[PDB]
């Protein structure tokens, strides 16, 4: 049996997506699935791991990476998610590096880095209407993310044509995913990415890689236009259906084989034209999607059979 070994939190580990995916990738005959134990996870030492062939592991709040890394170092297994590019994932500014470098379209920005140990010696000029990092000029509406990816505190800053102030995004609660605040001077501490507001018509598109040639995309209200989130019978966010043009079909190869994620969700933003890639967040599923669940297990069982079938000499075609 090739034993395919799943490594995330709790949380992660026993969703309703995994729980859906993993049994349908036990039904290949040759596929056995060994879910580590959080407890397991977090403490005990990689070499009391249970061993796999093929790893799919993916850090969220509170994962220890490290031993994540230090377990594929030791016993090698085939890894569907490569686990050091999962560190960059955390980063924005290596994110939108990758971006820029694999000649992916995002958003004209530029990084403040703020030393926590100065007292005021930032490149930070600002006006009413646009600020000024490291002399490159941005014009409201900008946007203002956090350098920690992990962190969703995303501002929006409206010109004083449009009443001035600023949109504060933050992970959903309830009903909810911004709200409007008077102020209208960007943060004061901290690290930052600004960048230039890419006008979409008020949806995000979510995109899912499940490799690189397959990629499940969908559509969600921009929680930047008024921060109240529509929500289904069920409290579901509502989403609205999507198809990838070929230029976006690209980027998703790109991005999935750029972060060397087999499994990868990235936000764009359709503006002027073209697609912007605004937001990599590396291991994802797309949820309530039962085609999806099919797909992906399918698409993953291929995977590590093409890849491990030989050395275990089992016929695959
Ligand atoms: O928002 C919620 C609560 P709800 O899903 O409304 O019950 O869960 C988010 C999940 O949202 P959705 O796709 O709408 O279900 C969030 O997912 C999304 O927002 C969609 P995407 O993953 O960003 O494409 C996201 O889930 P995944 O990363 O597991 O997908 C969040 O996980 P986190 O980032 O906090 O670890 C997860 O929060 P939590 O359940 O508190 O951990
Ligand atoms: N450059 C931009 N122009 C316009 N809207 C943006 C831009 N960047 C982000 N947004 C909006 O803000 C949301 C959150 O930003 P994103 O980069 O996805 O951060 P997070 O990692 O918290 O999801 C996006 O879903 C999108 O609606
Ligand atoms: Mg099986
Ligand atoms: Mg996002
Ligand atoms: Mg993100």
């Amino acid at each position: 049996q090739i034993v395919v070994g799943i490594c995330s939190m709790a949380k992660k580990s026993k969703s309703k997506p995994m729980k859906e995916i993993l049994e349908r990738i036990s039904l290949f005959k040759y596929i056995t699935v060994v879910v580590f134990e959080e407890e397991v996870i977090l403490n005990e030492p990689v070499e009391n791991w249970p061993l796999c062939d093929c790893l799919i592991s993916f850090h969220s709040k509170g994962f220890p990476l490290d031993k994540a890394v230090a377990y594929a170092k030791l016993r090698n297994p085939f890894v569907i998610n490569d686990l050091n590019m999962q560190y960059l994932i955390q980063d924005r500014r290596e994110v939108y590096s990758i971006l820029q470098a694999e000649g992916i379209l995002l958003p004209r920005y530029a990084i403040l880095n703020r030393d926590p140990n100065n007292p005021k010696e930032c490149n930070l000029i600002e006006g009413e209407d646009h600020v000024e990092v490291n002399g490159e000029v941005f014009q409201k509406p900008f946007v203002e993310k956090p350098v920690s990816a992990e962190d969703h505190n995303v501002y929006i800053y409206y010109p004083t044509s449009a009443g001035g102030g600023s949109q504060r995004l933050f992970r959903k609660i309830g009903s909810r995913s911004s709200v409007y605040s008077p102020e209208s001077n960007v943060r004061k501490t901290g690290s930052y990415i600004y960048e230039e507001f890419m006008p979409t018509d008020g949806t995000d598109v979510k995109v899912y890689t499940v490799g690189p040639d397959y990629a499940h995309a969908e559509a969600r209200k921009s929680p930047a236009l008024d921060g109240k989130v529509e929500r289904d019978s069920e409290g579901k966010e509502v989403r609205y259906p999507v198809i990838l043009n070929a230029r976006e079909k690209l980027i998703a190869w790109k991005v999935c084989l750029a972060f060397k994620q087999t499994v990868c969700g990235f936000d764009l933003l359709r503006a002027n034209g073209q697609s912007y890639v605004c937001d990599v967040n590396g291991f994802s599923f797309v949820k309530n999607s039962m085609k999806y669940y099919d797909d992906c297990a399918k698409i993953l069982g291929n995977i590590v059979m093409r890849e491990l079938a030989p050395q275990f000499h089992i016929p695959w075609s």
